[PDB]
């Protein structure tokens, strides 16, 4: 099933998701609805709290044949190093993007779909992807690294695209 996006204003986008206590059919059904809403919606990534579940999982697909599956349960961030940024989007923030500061390169440690540890080293794109996703475990978003004025014509423009519904 495809799921609702949150998407700003909305203070259910700034809770704190609990980790994941056992990776089970319910988990992966949920991951599995996370992957289905994350391509309908056209994103590259998306974390729990946005779809209002609050827990410690992420899905992420960054490929260009849209078929390589990327599951981060319970994610830490072992090691990061460079800096870089793009112009990210993020689907609680319809079409608006904006430059962030990140980290070039990323060491995370996470629990795939089966309950697996596994450690992943990545730069590029997909550590800027990792780097996002892990902030909205923690209720951040992307605008947050913005100056105040921004954050509020932001949120301003997100307001007016959601009135003309
Ligand atoms: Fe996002």
């Amino acid at each position: 099933s495809v799921l609702q996006v949150l998407h700003i204003p909305d203070e259910r986008l700034r809770k704190v998701a609990k980790p994941v206590e056992e990776v089970n059919a319910e988990i992966q059904r949920i991951v599995d609805d996370m992957f289905e809403t994350m391509y309908a919606e056209e994103g590259i990534g998306l974390a729990a709290t946005q779809v209002d579940i609050h827990q410690r999982i992420i899905v992420i697909d960054v490929s260009e044949n849209r078929d390589e599956r990327l599951v981060l349960i319970n994610p830490e961030l072992l090691e990061k190093s460079g800096e870089t940024g793009i112009e990210e989007g993020c689907l609680s923030i319809p079409e608006q993007r904006a430059l962030v500061p990140r980290a070039e390169k990323v060491k995370i440690r996470a629990l795939d779909r089966d309950g697996k540890p596994f450690e992943l080293e990545a730069d590029g794109l997909l550590a800027i992807c990792i780097q996002h996703e892990m902030d909205h475990l923690v209720g951040k978003l992307f605008m947050d690294y913005l100056s105040p004025l921004k954050q509020q014509r932001i949120r301003q423009k997100v307001e007016k695209l959601d009135r003309l519904k």
